Formats: C-alpha cells, sequence, structure tokens
C-alpha cells in the first residue's frame, strides 16, 4: 500500500553526468559512448545571450575551450559540433559507464524523472510531467543546466529531457537529446512566457484510479458519461480533451477496479463542479495529474529496473 | 526556482541491494562491504509470523541455508549474526560498489529517501518523513522488505532505515541499520496499530520559509505570537509542538527571509483558522509537512 511520486532509480544516469566549462560558464554534460552533450548556451556570455550567433561563437573555440570534468578525471576533448540546441563534444573516451540507451522525444502528459545536478554532481532526482504549455515545473537553481529527465523502460534509458533555461514564473523549458526545445521557446535571454497551462486529463484519471486501488473510493458514484459530454465540462475547467487513445490506455485500470472510464469520467465532473468538500485523495487537495496509467501501473505492480 | 519533493540520487544504493532467500522467503538485503543486512524475519514461514523465537529459529539455519544474489552472481555466505532485528550475512565478497556509508537513527520529522526494492532489484525512489507516530507513508508492496531509507549529504550515504512492515491503515514500521524499530513496533504478526499521527509543525514552518524564498507571501499577516500561545492553537489541529530547539533550527530561514520564526508561527495559525481560500502555496492546498528547515536550505536559494 501507499502511492508516492516516484522517480526512477538514477544510478544509470548518474554514471552519464559530467562538468563542462567554457570559458567563465560552468554546467552539466550528459557522457554517453564517446560524446558528451550539453545546452549550446554553454559558449555565450551573458551579453552574447541577449543575441547569439552560435555557428559564429563555436567557431572561435577549439577543443582545449572545452574543459570536460568525468568525477576527477579531465576527459579529452577531440571533436566539437552542434545540433539544433545542443553541444556535441566528442571525447578520446567513451563512457564505461554507459548504459543501454536512446534518445526519446516525449508528448505532454508523459513523465520522467530529473535528475538534478550542479558542477556534474547529481544533487537530486524528483519526477516531472512535460505540461500541456510544453514547460516542466522542475526545481532548478543556477548551475543545473544540462541536467536531463529520462524513463527506463526495461534495461533501457530513454532519455527525454536536457534543461536549458527558467522562464520568468519560475517553470522551466529544455530539449530533448537531439537539441529541439519543447515548447515554443529560444535559447536566448529575450521576453518569453510560459502559454496558459492546462490539466493532463488522462493523468488525474489514472491517479483517481490509483486512490482507489489504494482504498480512496468516497469520490465514486453511480453515473456514467459520454466521452463528448466529458470533454465538454473538461473544456470549461482547463482540462486537456480526452480522447479514445486515452480511454483504451486506461482499460486495464478499469478492469482491475471495476471502475470504467467513462464511470471515473462522472467522479471527475462530479469532483470538478463540487470541489473535494474538506476531503482529499491520497493525501492531496488538490487533483494530481502528473502520473501517467503506466506510472500508476508500474508502481501498483512492483516492476523493477 | 521551483520546489519539488527531491530525492538524493539513488545509485550509491542501487549498487548495495541484494536478493535474499531462506527457504520459501525472498526479500532484499544491503549488501556493505562483506555484509549482507537483513530483516531478520526473513528466517520465518507465514505461520513463524505471530511468535517467532528468532534466536531458535536462527540456531536452526546454516549459512548455505541463505542464499545471496547480487544481479547475477551468487555470493558466498560465509557467517550469520542477528543483531536486534537484522540479520547480519557475512559473504566471501566485499562490495565492489561500497560507497562511503554510516548507520544513523533518525528522529521524527527527519526525511529521508526510499529505494523501494523487489528481488534485490530497485524499482522507485520517493521521499519519506519519519513520521510523529514512528511509521512512514511509503509505498510499498508484498516483496518490499529490505528496501532501505537515506540520505547523502556529501558523498557519504547515511543509511537510516530499513522496510520491516506494513500496519493495517497501509502505513509502514520499520528499524535503523542497527535493527532496532522506530516507534513501539515489533516483528511479529500480533495486533499493532499506528497511533495517532500529528503534523509536523517545524517542517510545515520550513516549507512556509520555502514559498517565502520563492516569492510568495499572501499568507503572511501583521501578527506575532508567543512560542506558548502557538502550540495552544497547534495542538487543537493536531500539530505536534513547536519547541525552542525548533525555533533556533529556523533561525537561518528566518534572517534569510527577514521573518521571525514567531512571526511565521502566526501565519501559520491563521492559515489553520482559514484554510487556503482557494489559493495554493508552492502548487499545493494542503500544509507541506514532509520538508526539514535542511532541506530547504539544500533545495532553495
Ligand atoms: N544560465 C542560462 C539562463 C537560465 O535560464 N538558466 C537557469 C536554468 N535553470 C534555472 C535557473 C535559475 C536561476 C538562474 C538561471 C537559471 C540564464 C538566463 O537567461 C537564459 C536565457 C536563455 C537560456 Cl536557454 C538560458 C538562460
Ligand atoms: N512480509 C512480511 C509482513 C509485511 O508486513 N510485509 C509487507 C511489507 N511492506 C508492505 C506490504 C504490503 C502488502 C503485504 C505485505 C507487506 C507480512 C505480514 O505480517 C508481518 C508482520 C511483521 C513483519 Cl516485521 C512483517 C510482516
Ligand atoms: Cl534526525
Amino acid at each position: 500500500s501507499g502511492f508516492r511520486k516516484m522517480a526512477f532509480p538514477s544510478g544509470k544516469v548518474e554514471g552519464c553526468m559530467v562538468q563542462v566549462t567554457c570559458g567563465t560558464t560552468t554546467l552539466n554534460g550528459l557522457w554517453l559512448d564517446d560524446v558528451v552533450y550539453c545546452p549550446r548556451h554553454v559558449i555565450c556570455t551573458s551579453e552574447d545571450m541577449l543575441n547569439p550567433n552560435y555557428e559564429d561563437l563555436l567557431i572561435r573555440k577549439s577543443n582545449h575551450n572545452f574543459l570536460v570534468q568525468a568525477g576527477n578525471v579531465q576527459l579529452r576533448v577531440i571533436g566539437h559540433s552542434m545540433q539544433n540546441c545542443v553541444l556535441k563534444l566528442k571525447v578520446d573516451t567513451a563512457n564505461p559507464k554507459t548504459p543501454k540507451y536512446k534518445f526519446v522525444r516525449i508528448q505532454p502528459g508523459q513523465t520522467f524523472s530529473v535528475l538534478a545536478c550542479y558542477n556534474g554532481s547529481p544533487s537530486g532526482v524528483y519526477q516531472c510531467a512535460m505540461r500541456p504549455n510544453f514547460t516542466i515545473k522542475g526545481s532548478f537553481l543556477n548551475g543545473s543546466c544540462g541536467s536531463v529527465g529520462f524513463n527506463i523502460d526495461y534495461d533501457c534509458v530513454s532519455f527525454c529531457y536536457m534543461h536549458h533555461m527558467e522562464l520568468p514564473t519560475g517553470v522551466h523549458a529544455g530539449t530533448d537529446l537531439e537539441g529541439n526545445f519543447y515548447g515554443p521557446f529560444v535559447d536566448r535571454q529575450t521576453a518569453q512566457a510560459a502559454g496558459t497551462d492546462t490539466t493532463i486529463t488522462v493523468n488525474v484519471l489514472a491517479w483517481l484510479y490509483a486512490a482507489v486501488i489504494n482504498g480512496d473510493r468516497w469520490f465514486l458514484n453511480r453515473f456514467t458519461t459520454t466521452l463528448n459530454d466529458f470533454n465538454l465540462v473538461a473544456m470549461k475547467y482547463n482540462y486537456e480533451p480526452l480522447t479514445q487513445d486515452h480511454v483504451d490506455i486506461l482499460g486495464p485500470l478499469s478492469a482491475q477496479t471495476g471502475i470504467a472510464v467513462l464511470d471515473m469520467c462522472a467522479s471527475l465532473k462530479e469532483l470538478l463542479q463540487n470541489g473535494m468538500n474538506g476531503r482529499t485523495i491520497l493525501g492531496s487537495a488538490l487533483l494530481e495529474d502528473e502520473f501517467t496509467p503506466f506510472d500508476v501501473v508500474r508502481q501498483c505492480s512492483g516492476v523493477t529496473f
């Protein structure tokens, strides 16, 4: 019993974290095989960030301008190239701790673990969701750039996020490991804002199933709804539309608890229109949306890595 | 910016998790140097659990009755002993991945990361606090026994908890790494219940300071309180008493934000009286109590 916000075990990723320094700028890099990946803004000074020409700033750097430290060992940079907003530093040593990995681009609503790092040293691990507005509500201080987000699917680490920036509202923006930003963001010190966010409906439903599995049933009711009527309610409350794909994905949880997906939608509709009336669900007074249906099944079944 | 429930990176502990089997029972063990630590109830069958005589059950076991698996490698058990509710299995191989470590017994209100494991394999990592009633609100299924709680301030892992049991309310009980239970619990299936739980006041205050550091001030007020009046109000909402030690521990956060501890206590009293009125504090509609003053300083600017 119990239901916690749980991250994947971070060990496989910890063995890949390195410190990357270029001039006065120091941030984190991800060392996989013979390449160290890091935000391309490591080559910028604060003035360069106002309007950077990354190709022009990079052509002025030699391999020796990049200092890569893995633990207490200095790696030798033997090449440097840019792919979108990520800088790739070829090093003379393949990381002996390189796990089985892949680079995956995730969709809004998908969750991942973040290994927050400073000076190439892991400091903490937390579970995030990619918001519908493409930001993450992370916890990052100055020096955290280059920290990565990941999932584990069997024994393979799927890297899905690299941290680049903090927006004025305190939320975060980054890229996939191919350097493509999530969201309409750019790696420049210019006015940028997170758009209006919405709640991840399929994740709220998954978390309501987790509550039922854990013995919290007060919010259940005799009613059901149509998918179209539920979406009319969900739109009114700044909830993401629930698709038939979402309904299908919730099938196993629906069969396990005996509550059809549209039966759980009727519970959620009532919660949106009436609130919780002083009650909590899994120790929360808000509807949690940072657990996917897969996270709920994984946590409730004890899948290991 | 941002404030998240954050666990320590678990890698150092993942490299210590092993599977321990004794007969039909399988659980997790912690392999440090040449010793594997695990709950002594690994020697019990389900029928032994009501009134086990662990000394008598253990004397009947030899080293070869304990099967320890580390990855796909079977370790050789060359000795065994019991220390309180923990079984210590001496093995013929020192763990090459043994981090710098120590065993620490924590007090209620302290937080720690839990690496939940099954069959010696890590499944997830989460953040917990030792409740005032000496339970932890974990997430543990059957087979999770022997999973550990820890902190990693610097590169030294301080192991503070080993999981042993789930109580009827769904909360968890365990021991320190010397096998002493937290709380009045015993490793028997006899009727046991968690005592009434209370909120960790010093942690709620630390988290209100985290909210002020992150730019939120809506809950502040022009009032202060005496420590005694604060405690008289706090106890009515099932909050733990705030001691002068707690006030002293909050000193650095108080100096950083410019809000005296008793001034923050007045804000907490008002929040307890009024609720949040549709507002949130650090993305929460409830007062959070699983961040210590030390956690807030470590995480915040
Ligand atoms: N260092 C790069 C920087 C940043 O946001 N970094 C940070 C990243 N995450 C948390 C932060 C907390 C406080 C301070 C900076 C943070 C600086 C500001 O302007 C920019 C502009 C664009 C980009 Cl792609 C990055 C950045
Ligand atoms: N297997 C040992 C057991 C237990 O609580 N295990 C578990 C531990 N944590 C989560 C659990 C979730 C579901 C099922 C069992 C759980 C069995 C029940 O009676 C007892 C009694 C005492 C002790 Cl020290 C352990 C135990
Ligand atoms: Cl302590």
